[PDB]
DNA sequence: CTCCTCACGTCACGTGAGGTG
DNA sequence: CTCCTCACGTCACGTGAGGTG
């Protein structure tokens, strides 16, 4: 089980992000301490990677919730990255013609 | 000279975006009609492409203003796209190992 | 030092509210 | 039908405000 600081450090997100996702009901710690400090599990870490993945490809957090709550995500994750790589490649292609 | 509708259609941005960038002082029409309707020039269209470019690579609009107001942007624009293509390629690489 | 909960601020707009030729 | 200016709403948080072991 991991603290907000730990997970902030592992995922590379601010603690506030980890509070927000909790308040939203997108990512909710398994339990909290006798004091009330959050405890994230490995399940929660796996989950956070997925969240952060879809986030980086611009999915709004309502949709990210939906996507994640409907086993081969990997298929669509590959397709999205390929779409996006190709898009930038076309942009970068446009840059190279400008440089000529 | 072009209306907000026209430019909205050319750039593929909402009219509200074109109002916001005006209010911010990021993109300000050359003049307005006897009625007060905005008039964007070709200079303004060129400019909007740059804005929208840096926007897509996640630059906040204050920084986008700064970048654009300091002739070979193309150098840095290529470097950014290459960084980003490589990043996704690494992500997509991680996907392919997951699929094994 | 990191943990907390309120709670108001922010950035990039969205979305009507009511009025113009 | 698109143009307008206020002006309040929104999403994804940021950033103190004051209190805990």
């Amino acid at each position: 089980s991991y603290s907000v600081g730990q997970v902030a450090g592992f995922a590379g997100v601010t603690v506030r992000t980890l509070h927000h996702y909790d308040d939203i009901g997108l990512l909710v710690p398994s339990e909290r301490s006798h004091a009330g400090h959050r405890r994230y599990s490995d399940a929660d870490l796996d989950r956070l990677q997925q969240i952060l993945f879809y986030r980086e490809l611009g999915f709004p957090l309502d949709e990210v919730a939906a996507l994640l709550d409907d086993r081969a995500h990997l298929r669509r994750q590959h397709e999205l990255l390929s779409a996006r790589i190709g898009k930038l490649q076309k942009m970068a292609a446009a840059v190279e013609q400008a440089m000529e």
